[PDB]
């Protein structure tokens, strides 16, 4: 078990509702980590984050390397995503060209195929939770609100009410449960945001967003890559059993076969050089 004194802490990388992420160098190895620190006095979320991430082993996810605790804090040692949030780049450039939209959408699809293959729902997929490593490949994070579906019971629905209003699925709002397909709804919101520069359901307060989501009230700007618009229209479907990529639609094969992805080589995506964003 590692201890606080094993590290030299540097700058704060970010802060959550009740967590702080700090850049740290391990003295004995000289390795850099992002260490997420939670105050104890301020817990199933930390445990859930631990349990879910301990199960993951794919290049498109932040890795959990170690954990420890002292009387005051819980520490999670994570890989450092040097380039930060995908959201920063969307806001910086305003929107992504077709090549970049395609590449990053493909990486998210690949990541979700892996995650869903393990029977795990993310439930809070959004650009803020898609980080970028030094090589500009994605590193999905924020698993404290993810759910491992029980294989013993062939569980499909998760009952915890979690998410972010702009990306939350209509089934969680209306039926009070989410499923793997709920992440494909979020994917469609993210692809839309990459191209249009804002997510599709927008308002100055959450209730107004919920009202639009449940009615599928959104529009495309006049210029939007046509095959990408088709893909978004096959993801933003109210009926969770009718989204391209979902189990009832026969899984990731048909999604990866969408015309928007025609030029994608799905194998070794993580070994390709990402396209420059501008
Ligand atoms: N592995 C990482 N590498 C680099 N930066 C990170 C890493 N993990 C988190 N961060 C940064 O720290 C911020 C806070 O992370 P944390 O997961 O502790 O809280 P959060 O869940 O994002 O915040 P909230 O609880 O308010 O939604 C993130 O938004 C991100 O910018
Ligand atoms: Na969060």
């Amino acid at each position: 078990k590692k201890r606080p004194e094993d590290f030299k802490f540097g700058k704060i990388l970010g802060e959550g509702s009740f967590s702080t992420v700090v850049l740290a160098r391990e003295l004995a190895t000289s390795r850099e980590y992002a260490i997420k620190i939670v105050e104890k006095r301020h817990i199933p979320y930390v445990q859930r984050e631990k349990d879910v991430m301990s199960r993951l082993d794919h290049p498109f996810f932040v890795k959990l390397y170690f954990c420890f605790q002292d009387d005051e804090k819980l520490y999670l040692g994570l890989s450092y995503a040097k380039n930060g949030e995908l959201l920063k780049y969307i806001r910086k450039i305003g929107s992504f060209d077709e090549t970049c939209t395609r590449f990053y959408t493909a990486e998210i699809v690949s990541a979700l195929e892996y995650l869903h293959g393990k029977g795990i729902i993310h439930r809070d997929l959004k650009p803020e939770n898609i980080l970028l490593n030094e090589d500009m490949h994605i590193q999905i994070t924020d698993f404290g609100t993810a759910k491992v579906l029980s294989p013993e019971s062939k569980q499909a629905r998760a009952n915890s009410f979690v998410g972010t209003a702009q990306y939350v699925s209509p089934e969680l709002l209306t039926e009070k449960s989410a499923c793997k397909s709920s992440d494909l709804w979020a994917l469609g919101c993210i692809i839309y945001q990459l191209v249009a520069g804002l997510p599709p359901f927008r308002a100055g307060n959450e209730g107004l967003i919920f009202a639009k989501i449940i009615k599928l009230e959104y529009d495309f700007p006049e210029k939007f890559f046509p095959k990408a618009r088709d893909l978004v229209e096959k993801l933003l479907v109210l009926d969770a059993t009718k989204r391209l990529g979902c189990e009832e639609m026969e899984g990731y094969g048909p999604l990866k076969a969408h015309p928007f992805f025609e030029s994608v080589t799905w194998e070794n995506l993580h070994q390709q050089t990402p396209p420059k964003l501008t």
